């Protein structure tokens, strides 16, 4: 089971909220940003396999929130490879696994959530996940 570093973190917009909120380890602190189609993109500093991403959303045992992830070794180039919505059941990270696949930049594309138009993201952390469960 591997967890990446993450050397950097930019977004799409923010409110003051920093996107790098996300990567302090802390719940209690979060990104913002208001509006449908907001991003933010986390750096590996080079290629790696990932076939998981977690991510805690900020009320997230109170609402839920649409999301698509996309991946690849440069921003202009990203692949979708998952789409859906979190839980609205744990403030904790949520895991989202797919295909493993080689990226340097992961991009968290938000939809706004169940309550309103905000995408507020408290923790993400990237993985290499190995066979896990009860
Ligand atoms: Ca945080």
């Amino acid at each position: 089971h591997m967890q990446y570093d993450i050397v950097a973190v930019t977004a799409s917009a923010h409110d003051g909220n920093l996107p790098e909120n996300t990567i302090d380890g802390n719940l209690s602190t979060r990104w913002s940003a208001n509006g449908s189609g907001q991003y933010i993109t986390f750096d590996l500093g080079s290629a790696k396999t990932v076939n998981q991403v977690k991510a805690a959303w900020y009320n997230g045992d109170s609402r839920t929130s649409g999301f698509s992830i996309s991946l690849g070794s440069d921003p202009a180039s990203l692949t979708e490879v998952y789409s859906g919505t979190s839980s609205g059941q744990t403030n904790a990270l949520e895991s989202y696994s797919f295909t493993a696949t080689t990226a340097r930049y992961i991009r968290i594309t938000g939809f706004g959530n169940s309550s309103n138009t905000w995408n507020s993201i408290t923790e993400v952390a990237i993985f290499h996940a190995g066979e896990e469960g009860d």
